[PDB]
């Protein structure tokens, strides 16, 4: 059993689809953002960087106690070396995988991030930096297109964590005033994921 | 044999600090990105998201053809992986160090980018940003600092992969406008690592 701590966002996405897909046990333990949730003493000491996605997993594979982690890429990496699944063991599958993995959160999900910030929550408009995380996310989509034109999943020939990580940050591109058609890769497989059962199930 | 693509800058001394480290043999291909040399497109086949690092293994474990990777933390863990060294294979070390390797990965350098972005380089001044990125910065030393209160390396009792990740961005603390004073553990464990010989070697 997984508990994840969880707010309806694209991050907390990344670790539903997961989960859904390796057929894990699990249950939601909402996180209330708006509410400071985030800064519980309690959840610090689970995720003290006070963030969601955060686990716990009360069946560490060394039967020990409870093993808390936070940040959704290493919640993935972790899962899917405790797993098996969705991370290739083959060497160069798995370092391509993990590339764009890296590429995600270190790129795609902090500049849509900014780019969400500047658009839908800053106080007041500040077009230099709309322009900026604007012309940055049209660059991160290119590199995703690109790709994909050339590989079915971001990895290789298999479905893995990295289009895991990816997919629900493209699934909001609605709200990065980003027209999806552009990049016709990204968006077959944008709607081969939607499409999968276990997306659908965590999108219930 | 390892092919370094490289530009004096934080992202790419995490690479010379594991290389120096893990006593691998290498050697500096410079990329001059004042000068556009990120996007030459037989970089762009090594590194398809236009930045440095990248390497080069020219003997992959496979013994098959060279491998090429991009992303300073996707080289730092395929690094790792191949040297045994770094990165703990004892479970809950090994997700600790993860952790904070996508944390620096995700949250540190991203956010600690646009802080230098904002306060060196944009042309004109916009203070909404520069203070949304200095309030994030601090929060950011401070988690990194909260840590390094509880545990002598980020990742458990070794140094590891998490701390080399970090390492050359509070290296830039003086470009940051941080006090480093403020973060005494942050402090100590930047001194601890600025003396160890083989940051020592990269920084020549
Ligand atoms: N690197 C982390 C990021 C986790 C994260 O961003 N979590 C958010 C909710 S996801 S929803 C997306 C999230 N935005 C936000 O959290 C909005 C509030 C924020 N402080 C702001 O002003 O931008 C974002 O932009 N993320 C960029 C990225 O993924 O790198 C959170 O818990 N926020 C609590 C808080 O901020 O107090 C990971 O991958 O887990
Ligand atoms: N996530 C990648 C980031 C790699 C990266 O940032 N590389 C930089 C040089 S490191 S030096 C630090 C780097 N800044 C820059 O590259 C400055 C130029 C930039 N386009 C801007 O306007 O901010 C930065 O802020 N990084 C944030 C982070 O580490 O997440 C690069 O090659 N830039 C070429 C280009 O931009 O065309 C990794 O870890 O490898």
């Amino acid at each position: 059993m997984i508990d994840l701590y969880f707010a309806p966002t694209p991050n907390g996405h990344k670790i539903t689809l997961f989960l859904e897909e390796a057929e894990l046990d699990y249950r939601l333990i909402k996180v209330d953002l708006g509410k400071g949730g985030q800064f519980r003493p309690e959840f610090l000491r689970i995720s003290p960087n006070n963030k969601i996605p955060a686990i716990v997993d009360h069946s560490p594979a060394d039967g020990g106690e409870p093993l808390s982690l936070f940040e959704s890429g290493a919640i993935l990496l972790y899962l899917a070396e405790k797993t098996g699944l969705f991370l290739s063991h083959e060497t160069r599958e798995r370092a391509a995988t993990l590339q764009w993995l890296f590429w995600q959160v270190g790129g795609l999900g902090p500049m849509l991030g900014q780019n969400h910030h500047f658009n839908h929550a800053a106080p007041q408009t500040i077009p230099y930096a709309i322009e900026r995380y604007q012309v940055e996310t049209q660059r991160l989509y290119h590199v995703l297109n690109k790709r994909l034109e050339n590989s079915p999943w971001l990895g290789g020939e298999n479905y893995s964590i990295a289009d895991i990580a990816c997919w629900p940050w493209v699934n909001a591109w609605t709200r990065q005033r980003i027209d999806l058609a552009m990049y016709p890769a990204v968006k077959n497989w944008h709607e081969r994921i939607r499409s999968r059962p276990a997306t659908g199930q965590a999108l219930l």
